[PDB]
């Protein structure tokens, strides 16, 4: 029950704000900036095994997840340092899941 029934719309935005811009998660498509997310959840990173990962998430690498995304967007800083990604922590933790709820979506 850790993720509560929140809507992909409001995120979806936000994720073009700041993250389409660097993820294409488009499918089979190419890497741009960042890499490409597709089934991450539930998964460790390092699946792309094509595009190089910073030192931080390949040294510490973190089970990716509902519940470990909250936790990435929360505080992306000491929770993955050293890598060339900048997300500032949202304070409301509404909006934050509307943001995962946009990705998962694409997972299906
Ligand atoms: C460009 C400036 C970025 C924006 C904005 C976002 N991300 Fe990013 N992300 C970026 C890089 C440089 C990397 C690769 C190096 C690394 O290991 O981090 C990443 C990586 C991720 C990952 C982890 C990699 C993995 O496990 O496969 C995740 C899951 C991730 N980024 C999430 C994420 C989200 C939530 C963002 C928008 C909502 C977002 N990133 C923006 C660069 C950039």
């Amino acid at each position: 029950t850790e993720f509560k029934a929140g809507s992909a719309k409001k995120g979806a935005t936000l994720f073009k704000t700041r993250c389409l811009q660097c993820h294409t998660v488009e499918k089979g498509g190419p890497h741009k900036v960042g890499p490409n997310l597709h089934g991450i959840f539930g998964r460790h990173s390092g699946q792309a095994e094509g595009y190089s990962y910073t030192d931080a998430n390949i040294k510490k690498n973190v089970l990716w997840d509902e519940n470990n995304m909250s936790e990435h967007l929360t505080n992306p800083a000491k929770y993955i340092p050293g890598t060339k990604m900048a997300f500032g922590g949202l304070k409301k933790e509404k909006d934050r899941n509307d943001l995962i709820t946009y990705l998962k979506k694409a997972t299906e």
